[PDB]
């Protein structure tokens, strides 16, 4: 089994410090390793933020130049100079999928979650360790985005295809220092340790998620953020959280592909006997649903029985089968956009709705129960949600950490200087973000809270706080009834 340009893989240091690479959100560029945060047999929850795309090398030459130069027909010149660079990338490195690895080669790394590159910058110093060069992610990459990877044991050669599960050593084509998962620990962060580049021992293992042959956009697959649009109630089901406990239910309305909120989204995982795997979900596969915003389990417990909420994914009574509506002469894989019902596996049952609402004393119920039955004679599309707009969700939701903390720590008096510049910055990028301006991300500048904490903080930072709240109600009622409501 070896790795393949395009093969999806989390890294597992080994040596001193053990765990996988993982990173502090959207807003941070920080690489870290959280050794508490679970090993190779019991992986983290977190797992998403996990996983990186081995890529190949990128062409940095015209992008430099570009990014250099930041005449006024230069810039033209050297900007179509990058664009036709950046394409020639996009088109030569799709050649190049399910190539074999072979150790001595140059290879990117790109975190899925963020989808920025691993990158070393041989210039600046790392934040915590003393003579270690510094690890960032980077939407674009650079020159400090090549890796060599190379054998970490004699076992293996230079010119070897690389083994999955073969622990590698990452080393910078220009910096020459490896990459090194250090004995120091993030004070903001408790559990993490930094990531840098340094002469060290650190030792990475290639734990595949998933071939690039399964990581197909027509197929339902391993961490594939969906929604699930019960059919002929026409309504999604969603969690969400009611007198203090968490509820599974189908929200009322008043829509097969109409907007919601996150609370309605769900991440697929494809049972494995590995637990770092998931992939390409079939027919005769097995299934789990991890709700996107809690981190919670869907489930079926006794009330006959009743699709509920568990805390944690280790469980049989998490385990859902897929059932098709149709029948096809092709092979065993699930299609996107699939309609399908869903059978309870610890139980024998089928998902079914009821008109049963949860909310009894309050008028106007939205909350209404799902459970299974165990008799035969409804069914869900499995509808589709873009990476693009899950970057989306999770990059309102850091921004809204950042302004809660900060906020927080405004409260209590004075701001740090390099606490200063990061609650700046965020506002420049929010600016960015929500920009005729869109109408989806103004949803989500209410929706996951960065206005009411905006407000919040506001207890210059100033000038640029308005100026989001402006663009965040450019032609958008609803926003501009909510601001003021405060």
């Amino acid at each position: 089994s070896f790795l393949h340009i395009g093969d999806i893989a989390s890294l597992y240091a080994e040596g001193s410090t053990n765990g996988f690479i993982s990173t502090l959100g959207l807003v941070d560029d920080r690489a870290v390793v959280q050794p508490e945060a679970g090993d190779l047999n019991n992986p983290p929850k977190k797992f998403r933020d996990a996983l990186f795309k081995l890529a190949p090398m990128n062409r940095y030459s015209a992008q430099k130049q570009f990014w250099k130069a930041a005449d006024a027909v230069l810039l033209n010149k050297l900007h179509h100079a990058a664009d036709l660079e950046k394409k020639q990338n996009e088109t030569e490195n799709r050649k190049l999928l399910g190539t074999v690895i072979q150790y001595g080669n140059v290879i990117q790394l790109l975190h899925l979650k963020s989808n920025k590159y691993l990158t070393v910058n041989k210039r600046l110093p790392a934040l915590l360790e003393k003579n270690a060069m510094r690890v960032t992610l980077d939407e674009a990459g650079n020159e400090g985005s090549w890796f060599y990877i190379q054998p970490f044991y004699k076992l293996r050669s230079i010119g070897d295809s690389v083994v999955i599960g073969d622990k590698v050593v990452l080393n910078p084509v220009n910096a020459g220092q490896p990459l090194h998962a250090s004995s120091h620990q993030l004070v903001d962060n408790p559990g993490a340790n930094e990531v840098n580049s340094v002469n060290a021992n650190t030792s990475w293992k290639i734990v595949l998620f998933m071939k690039w042959s399964d990581n197909k956009d027509d197929i339902l697959k391993g961490g594939d953020v969906v929604r699930l649009f019960h059919a002929e109630q026409e309504k999604f089901l969603t969690a969400d959280e009611h007198r203090k406990k968490q509820h599974v239910f189908l929200r009322t309305t008043g829509s097969a592909t109409s907007a919601t909120s996150s609370k309605a989204l769900w991440e697929v995982e494809v049972v494995q006997h590995d637990p770092a795997r998931g992939g390409a979900g079939y027919w005769n596969s097995l299934f789990r649903f991890k709700h996107l915003a809690t981190g919670h389990y869907l489930a079926a417990e006794v009330d006959v029985y009743s699709l509920v909420s568990v805390p944690e994914g280790n469980d049989i009574s998490s385990i859902f089968e897929l059932d098709p509506t149709t029948l096809r002469g092709g092979d065993s894989l699930v299609p996107r956009n699939s309609y399908v019902r869903l059978r309870h596996l610890a139980t024998n049952t089928w998902v079914h709705s009821t008109n049963i609402p949860i909310d009894k004393e309050e008028e106007k119920p939205v909350m209404l129960k799902i459970g299974t039955s165990p008799l035969k004679e409804e069914a869900f599309a499995i509808v589709p949600v873009s990476p693009a707009e899950v970057r989306d969700l999770d990059f309102a939701n850091d921004a809204s950490k950042v302004l809660g903390s900060i906020a927080g720590k405004l409260e209590k008096g004075t701001i740090t200087q390099n606490e200063r510049r990061s609650v700046t910055k965020l506002l420049e990028d929010l600016v960015y973000f929500v920009t005729k301006p869109n109408r989806e991300r103004q949803k989500l500048m209410r929706e996951q809270n960065i206005l009411k904490q905006i407000f919040k903080l506001l207890q210059h930072i100033a000038r640029l706080a308005y100026r989001v709240l402006r663009h965040s109600q450019q032609d958008y009622r609803k926003n501009q009834e909510y601001i003021a409501k405060q």
